[PDB]
């Protein structure tokens, strides 16, 4: 089998992605965000606290002849932003663009943090990172992909994300006009419960390519491109007038500046991400102080190669018995 589902940006500078996905009996289309950096698939629902529901489209597992009640399963999840949820759990039909799964775990908010709250355009979360980190006990559960895994014409799913435009997650097969000339595939180690490889270093714009190992994760769920602190700096003393500021929370630099690209390094082979992409508009509204779309990783503790980085290229996550990843230009 294979599957393949359209994602759209939220909004006009890509902050996230949104995809649909069928739950239960008849269908209930909810637009989730598909996040290669956790393993929870979770859902706004009927049963999320009323005040913290507002505008987005909610699971009713009543309303499904095929959900059924994980008795005594709970789930609470944590992100790097900050943000949370937490809830009780249900098995039922998940379907993606056409590939279904019987019997998954569907994880019912009963809890959600603000910036969950104050986002309409999200339902939830599906995600593609490695089982061992899914947060449901006592009994752990699975991934949608790692359910859908055996059954699948080849386990893998790509990610085709659009700049500023919609883009693609297939299931199960490569689409091999969706990129340029060919796929560099590279090592994952799976320790973390991440897709996270070594890049083999960078460039800023015309300079020249900087040979050094730079260790991180592939994370659709992470808007912006998170790299050492040196590597940073090098990039906005390219920038006339960008500065870290402690305030704003990162570097900010003049909304009348051209931005030059960055190249990342996969094995032998270079991605391009345009200057533009790594635009993210004024601080506030009307301010001429823009947000660089790369920032210092230090305090996370991981470089993340997130959706900046990501939309530059066509991306393979190969879940073999030893998984890779691929890039590709496109
Ligand atoms: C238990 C699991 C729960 C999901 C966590 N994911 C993350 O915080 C994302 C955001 C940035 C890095 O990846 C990882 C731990």
């Amino acid at each position: 089998s294979t599957g393949s589902a359209t994602t759209t940006p939220i909004d006009s500078l890509d902050d996230a992605y949104i995809t649909p996905v069928q739950i239960g009996t008849p269908a209930q289309t909810l637009n989730l965000d598909f996040d290669t950096g956790s393993s929870d698939l979770w859902v706004f629902s009927s049963e999320t606290t009323a005040s913290e529901v507002d505008g987005q489209t909610i699971y009713t597992p009543s309303k499904s002849t095929t959900a059924k009640l994980l008795s005594g399963a709970t789930w609470s999840i944590s992100y790097g932003d900050g943000s949370s949820s937490s809830g009780d759990v249900y098995t039922d039909t998940v379907s993606v663009g056409g590939l279904t799964v019987t019997g998954q775990a569907v994880e019912s908010a009963k809890k959600v943090s603000s910036s969950f709250t104050e986002d309409s355009t999200i339902d939830g979360l599906l995600g593609l990172a490695f089982s061992t980190l899914n947060t449901v006990s006592p009994t752990q559960q699975k991934t949608f992909f790692d359910n859908a895994k055996a059954s699948l014409d080849s386990p893998v799913f790509t990610a085709d994300l659009g700049y500023h435009a919609p883009g693609t997650y297939n299931f199960g097969f490569i689409d091999t006009t969706a990129y340029t000339g060919s796929i560099t595939y590279t090592a994952v180690s799976t320790k973390q419960g991440f897709w996270e490889w070594t890049s083999t270093g960078y460039a800023v714009g015309s300079g020249t390519f900087k040979s050094t190992s730079i260790d991180g994760i592939a994370d659709t769920g992470t808007t912006l491109l998170y790299l050492p602190a040196t590597v940073v700096s090098a990039y906005w003393a390219q920038v006339s007038g960008a500065k870290s500021s402690s305030s704003v929370g990162g570097y900010v630099f003049p909304c009348s500046a051209t931005l030059p690209s960055f190249t990342f390094g996969v094995g032998s082979a270079r991605i391009v991400i345009p200057g533009d992409y790594i635009d993210f508009g004024p601080i506030s509204t009307g301010s001429s102080s823009c947000f660089g779309g790369i920032q210092s990783s230090a305090g996370i503790g991981i470089n993340i190669f997130g959706d900046v980085a990501l939309k530059a290229a066509f991306v393979v996550f190969n879940g073999a018995t030893t998984p890779t990843l691929g890039f590709a230009s496109k």
